[PDB]
């Protein structure tokens, strides 16, 4: 059921769990939740997701909380600026240290807390 988009393989879940089992099932099947890098990639996620919330690779390193991808993409937070949802990230409840798309727009991504249960994408490089 992987989805293929410019030379990696996503995995739209059909099961919803906390954003590190999550990213433990990718981890299982080769993947990781999947990071985004473009506007092209960002809008292919969002179509694809269809209205409904996915975790995706967002996740807080560092002393000062900065976003950060767990497939190790480096985060670009000037390009990526143009991805959050209005008012994202709040860091709402202090407690907001993973990252999902929620909208359908290019404004997609929210910051929720680590433990609720959603939907999750997992990304794989084909190689040839
Ligand atoms: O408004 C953006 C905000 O939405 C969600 O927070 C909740 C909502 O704002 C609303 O239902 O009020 C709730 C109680 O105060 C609040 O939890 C979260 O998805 C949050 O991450 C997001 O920033
Ligand atoms: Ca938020």
């Amino acid at each position: 059921g992987w989805k293929y988009f410019k030379g990696n393989f996503y995995y739209f879940s059909l099961i919803p769990k906390t954003w590190y089992s999550a990213e433990q099932f990718c981890v299982s099947r080769n993947s990781h939740l999947t990071s985004v890098t473009s506007e092209s990639e960002q809008e292919f996620l969002y179509k694809t997701a269809g209205g409904l919330i996915y975790w995706i690779g967002l996740t807080k390193a560092g002393m000062e909380g900065d976003w950060s991808w767990v497939d190790d993409t480096p985060f670009n937070k000037v390009q990526s600026a143009r991805f959050w949802i209005p008012g994202e990230p709040n860091n709402a409840g202090n407690n907001e240290h993973c990252g999902n798309i929620k909208a359908p727009s290019l404004q997609a991504w929210n910051d929720a807390p680590c433990d609720k249960t959603f939907l999750f994408i997992c990304k794989r490089p084909y190689v040839p």
